[PDB]
């Protein structure tokens, strides 16, 4: 179902997708 | 399903995407 | 379904795509 | 589906596309 | 679907397009 | 479907195109 | 579909082109 | 479909074009 | 389709070209 | 099909050509 | 169902994906 | 069920994904 | 059920997924 | 039912997953 | 039921899985 | 019902897991 | 009932799991 | 009911699990 | 009832398993 | 009732099973 | 009622199990 | 009632069991 | 009642059993 | 009532249990 | 009542069973 | 009452029963 | 009342059974 | 009253069992 | 009442049985 | 009251049983 | 009162018995 | 009173049973 | 020959032994 | 040859032992 | 030769052994 | 030769020992 | 050379031993 | 030779055993 | 040789042990 | 030789033991 | 030699034990 | 030797342990 | 040499095990 | 050597384990 | 050497295990 | 060396497991 | 050595582990 | 050694792992 | 060494896993 | 070492895994 | 070492990884 | 080392990969 | 080191990936 | 190290990645 | 290090990436 | 590192990308 | 590093990108 | 790095792009 | 780095584009 | 970096462009 | 950097254009 | 920097345009 | 920088333009 | 920068404009 995955260098963040509702 | 990959080097932030609803 | 990918340095954001709805 | 990929420095903003409704 | 993709430096903003409806 | 690409300096702005409807 | 691609400078605008309806 | 590109300075503006309908 | 490409600085304006009806 | 290219100052106006119909 | 893989640095976050509702 | 893999060093954080509800 | 395997090295952390409700 | 295997190596830590309720 | 297996080199931890309530 | 299982080399720990309640 | 097996190396520990209450 | 069972090798320890209450 | 068995080289220890209360 | 049984080597030690109370 | 059997090479020790109260 | 039977070597000991009270 | 049968080679021992009080 | 019976071999010993009191 | 029998050898010892008080 | 009965080798020894008080 | 009787090869000893005070 | 019976071949010895007081 | 009989082969020796006081 | 019956073959020796005081 | 019957074959002796004081 | 019968033969003797004082 | 002797106290009887055929 | 001889209470019997044919 | 000693209290009996053919 | 000596109190009974043929 | 020796309380029965043939 | 001896209580019965052929 | 000693209560039996051929 | 002792309540029974052929 | 011995109540059996051939 | 000790309750059973051929 | 020892209930079985050929 | 002990309910079975050849 | 040990409810069955050849 | 121990419930079955040749 | 223990219910199979050769 | 341990439910089945040659 | 443990239930199957050679 | 474990539900199968040679 | 767990469910397979050579 | 996990559904395969050699 | 998780539905399939050689 | 992972229905294939040589 | 990832519907291939040589 | 994720649909297929050397 | 992700449909092909060497 | 995305329907191709050396 | 995005329908092509060297 | 996008229909081509040397 | 998009149907062709050297 | 864009239909071509040296 | 854009149909051609040097 | 526009047929040519030096 969902993923991240590569270099994941995110600092002090916030980040969403959606996918469905 | 959601993928986010990459060098991913985001800062202090909000991030969307939807697709479906 | 969603993608995101590359070298990504965005900051102090908001960003958005729809696909469908 | 939805993708963003290049080198991305956006800041302080609102970004949108539509493509379907 | 939808793609952004280059050098982008958008700051302070709003940008749209419409494909479909 | 729907592209932008380039060395992109937008600032203060809102940008439309449409193609379909 | 839509593209804009170049050196963008664009500044407190607005912007349009249709092609379709 | 829909394009603009080169040097880009437009400023406080309104620009159209048709061509379709 | 449509195109605009050069140094564009337009200001305070509207522009229109038709091709098609 | 329509296109417009130079060094564009056009200010507080309006200009249209008609191809076409 | 969820999975997170690659070499992961997140420092100091917060990271969402909703698919479902 | 839910995963975690890769060579993952996450510091000082929180992270979440969600599906089902 | 819950799985989670690779090389972890996580320090200093809080972790989440769920699945279900 | 729950599940951990692989190079374990977390340190300072707290670490969670749910499936169920 | 519950189980924890590989080469496990956990070191000044807490470490959490539920599955159930 | 509990097992733990492998090459295990837990030091200066506490670890959990529930399953039921 | 309860099972531990493997090689087992714990040292200067605190170890747990439930299943029950 | 309980058991352990292995090459057992552990050294300045507690250890614990319960099934039951 | 309660067992113990294998190649078992405990040293310097305490150990415990709890089934029923 | 209670058992041990294999090669039993343990070594400066104290060591508990509970099952009942 | 309370068994130990194998070969038994415990030494400089202190062993317990308790099945009842 | 109580038992011990195998080839018992224990030295320089104390061992324990109960069952019963 | 109380039995010990085998091969016993016990040396500068304590060894005990209880069951009953 | 009490019982000892095998090849018996302790040598430099002492030996208990009781089943009773 | 009290009984032992065997191949009894037992050198340099003190030996014990109680079964009453 | 009491007996002892086998082949009875033992040798430089003390050895006790109670049953009884 | 008080028997012994086998193959008895006893030496160098002391030997005692109580039954009774 | 008192019996001793056998092939009976004690040297050396002293020889006890008390029933009564 | 007291009784020695089989084939009884004694040398060097003490032998004592008690029953009363 | 006092017997001893067989084949006797004592040697070298002394012996005694007592029953009464 | 007090009898000796048999074959009997003590040499080089001394025995005894009391029943009474 | 005091009797012996049977097949007799002492050699370098000294027989005693007492009963009585 | 044959004999009896001890003190004899038997009733309502018969008795044998036989030697020789 | 052949003896009885203790305290005799036998009643109401049969009573044998052959030694020769 | 054949003896028979104790305190003897047979009832109602048959008895036998027999040493020889 | 042949022996019986203890309290008997044998009943209502048949009883047989051979040794020889 | 055959012994019996105790408290005997044997009823309705058949008994035997063989040493020899 | 062969020996029996305790508190004996057999019924009813059939009882043997072998040494020699 | 052949023994059986302790509170036997066999019944309705048959019982056998064989050493030698 | 052949030894049985303890509580022995065996019923309807056939019980064998071998050692030697 | 051969041994039994605890509490034993086995039932409408066959048993066998070999040590030897 | 041979050993069988504990509470035994076998039925219509077969039985066997080798140790030799 | 063999042992079985415990609370035993085996019905309508075979059981076996080998050590030595 | 050979040992089986705890609470063994086996029926309807064969069972083997072989150390040694 | 050979051990089991639990609760063993086996049926039907065929069981083994090697250690050895 | 062997062992099985748990809640053993195998049916209609063959089961190895090898450690040495 | 080898082990098997947990709650255990394997049907018409057949399993097999090596460690050795 | 070798070990297994859990809720096994294995049917109609080969399993096999090798660790060693 | 080798292990397996959870709930398992594999069917019809041929598994393997080589460690070593 | 080998370790497989969770909910496994493999059927008509061959599966492996290498580490090492 | 080698580990698979989750909810497997592979069917009519062949399945490898190597780590190592 | 190597590990599979999750919702496992492969059919008809070959599957590979390598790390190290 | 090697990790496959998710839902994987492959089939008649081969797949690879290399990381080191 | 590598992974694979998401809704993966490849058929028919061959893939390959190579990260290092 | 490597991954795929997404919904993966690939037939009849070959497909290639390189990072590193 | 490596990375594809979408809805991937290649057939009949060669793909490459380099980045590095 | 590397990245494809849309949705692909290439047939038939070789496609390459470098970056880098 | 490199990065391809789109609805991309390529055939019977070759397609390139350099940037770097 | 490097980008193709749109809907790309290329066939039987050479394409190239430089930037860098 | 290097961008395409759009409606791509090249067919039998070559095509370049440089930005850089 | 380079772009190029719209409707491009180029066939048999070379094509450049430099900016830089 | 370069773009092309329109309907673009080239065809036997070379084409140039410098802006720089 | 430069562009090219129209109804664009060159053939067995040379164009070119510079601004700049 | 440099621009060309219209419905451009130009044939077996060379065309230049400078504007610059």
């Amino acid at each position: 179902m969902g993923i991240i995955a590569g270099i994941i260098k995110v600092i002090k963040s916030l980040i969403e997708q959606f996918t469905g509702k």
